[PDB]
């Protein structure tokens, strides 16, 4: 049951269609082992979530519960989970993302789309 909000994302061709197309498919490719899919780049990075365990299966690590927030409710929270992402990425040895946490949050497609770019050069070949 559809809305006029929702008609915004249906799919129009653009300039960056296949360099999203090819993000999609390689979150997908970690995301998907967690019974987890991304269908709309958009919106579904912007509470954290799935950054926080991207990170984890692209780095092959445990990240319990207690470090993040799995429903996040508020928008601190939210800046929360990018955040930790963030310190992920860091420590892993990726530069500091130019993106500001809040931006990803407020759902910035450039912020967006040039932190999960980052990661697909990094991380291209993790199987």
């Amino acid at each position: 049951e559809r809305d006029a909000f929702d008609t915004l994302f249906d799919h129009a061709p653009d300039k960056l269609s296949v360099v999203k197309k090819s993000l999609i498919t390689f979150v997908n490719k970690h995301l998907n082992k967690l019974n987890l899919e991304v269908t709309e780049l958009e919106t579904q990075f912007a509470d954290g979530v799935y950054l926080v365990l991207l990170m984890g299966l692209l780095e092959d690590y445990f990240v319990p519960l207690h470090h993040f927030y799995l429903t996040p409710e508020s928008f601190d929270q939210k800046v929360h989970n990018v955040s930790f992402a963030f310190e992920l990425m860091l420590d892993g040895g990726l530069k500091k993302p130019k993106a500001r946490p809040e931006d990803v949050v407020n759902l910035d497609l450039k912020s967006t789309l040039r932190v999960l770019y980052n990661l697909f050069t990094k991380y291209k070949n993790v199987e």
